[PDB]
């Protein structure tokens, strides 16, 4: 599925992210877009022979089991294919653990890059929330 922003925004917000660790909800949008253009399907295959998942991108060398990163963690303990899904609660609740994990919203490449400093309250603005 591809989101809407407004529409990811109403979702993430549902689901408890807006001020999530003191991370507002103009973060994960702004995340989310950068990461995946909204597409829950994204998936993108790292150097290391990790994979990255869904609207989060959130990675299977520690976040979730995909079959095929050895070695790896499955800390959300979660199959990989479930960041897929329409329905974003697994990923929510698996980016809820990895920004609690001491290193904040600085997992994410494209946040820290892209994000990280701007107005993002833009990214929520005209939204119905
Ligand atoms: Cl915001
Ligand atoms: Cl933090």
């Amino acid at each position: 599925k591809v989101f809407g922003r407004c529409e990811l925004a109403a979702a993430m917000k549902r689901h408890g992210l807006d001020n999530y660790r003191g991370y507002s909800l103009g973060n994960w949008v702004c995340a989310a877009k950068f990461e995946s253009n909204f597409n829950t399907q994204a998936t993108n295959r790292n150097t290391d022979g990790s994979t990255d998942y869904g609207i989060l991108q959130i990675n299977s060398r520690w976040w979730c089991n995909d079959g095929r990163t050895p070695g790896s963690r499955n800390l959300c303990n979660i199959p990989c294919s479930a960041l897929l899904s329409s329905d974003i609660t697994a990923s929510v609740n698996c980016a809820k653990k990895i920004v609690s994990d001491g290193n904040g919203m600085n997992a994410w490449v494209a946040w820290r890059n892209r994000c990280k400093g701007t107005d993002v309250q833009a990214w929520i603005r005209g939204c119905r929330l």
